[PDB]
């Protein structure tokens, strides 16, 4: 396995039933024309190693954990497929929710994934929107409103538009849950669990991570069907 000598080098460890192979490059991938243009723009030499080992599990529609420092690259990880996934759901229609729902522990990484999203939303013309607590309402339900594509949210305040039908999850086929011990460090268990018993059942989920510890990995048993584990470090 010439797979082998490359997740050794990167130190990737992967486990589950039947994870697909890394894919080498970004044109292995065969994201569409209109993400590659984005992706060129930002001058990277080459996929790191979760974009590498973790798209073609997520463009296979599998479920998956990645355990990653921060700043491994996990956001492109899940939001590139995110792109692909909704081009072959179909198109949305007035007061449809979000097909593609990120949860963010905070405001801030909610905001910074939003940040990453946009050129590539605009690109591909995909709308897209950041809901967080703290802030005006308003301007947020005015979005949901006009319809999104994806929905990057913290919990608390995504319920509370649930609750008054400010959106819904009946299109949401595609789930990540970024920065997920974060999100069990500060309580929001209770929370993440009241939304996803929303979501119908054939939804890809998918969970990432600085660390690998029981309460996630028991997120994980609960929440996942049939998942790889991606590692990376020594
Ligand atoms: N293929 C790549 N090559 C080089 N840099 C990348 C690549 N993909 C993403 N980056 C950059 O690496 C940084 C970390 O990405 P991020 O998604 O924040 O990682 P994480 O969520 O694991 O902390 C960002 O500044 C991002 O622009």
């Amino acid at each position: 396995q010439e797979v082998e000598t490359y997740r050794r080098s990167k130190e990737i460890t992967v486990r589950g039933h039947n994870c697909p192979k890394p894919v080498l490059n970004f044109y292995e991938a065969n994201f569409p024309a209109n993400v590659m243009d984005v992706i060129a723009r930002q001058n990277f030499t080459e996929p790191t190693a979760i974009q590498a080992q973790g798209w073609p599990v997520a463009l296979s529609g599998l479920d998956m954990v990645g355990v990653a420092q921060t700043g491994s690259g996990k956001t492109l990880s899940y939001l590139l497929p995110a792109i692909v996934h909704i081009n072959h759901q179909p198109f949305l229609e007035r007061g449809d929710g979000p097909i593609c729902l990120v949860l963010a522990p905070t405001r801030e990484l909610a905001q910074q994934v939003q940040q990453v999203a946009a050129e590539y939303c605009r690109a591909c013309r995909l709308k897209s929107t950041c809901i967080y607590g703290g802030a005006p309402k308003g301007p947020q339900i005015r979005d949901l409103e006009r319809g999104v594509e994806i929905c990057i949210a913290t919990p608390g305040r995504l319920i509370d538009f649930l609750e008054c039908g400010k959106t819904n999850l009946r299109r949401t086929t595609y789930l990540v849950l970024d920065e997920a011990d974060r999100m069990l460090d500060m309580g929001f268990e209770p929370q993440i669990r009241k939304i996803v018993d929303q979501i119908r059942p054939d939804r890809q989920t998918l969970m990432w991570s600085a660390t690998w510890p029981k309460e996630v990995r028991q997120l994980a048993e609960d929440f996942l069907k049939d998942y790889i584990h991606i590692n990376i470090g020594a």
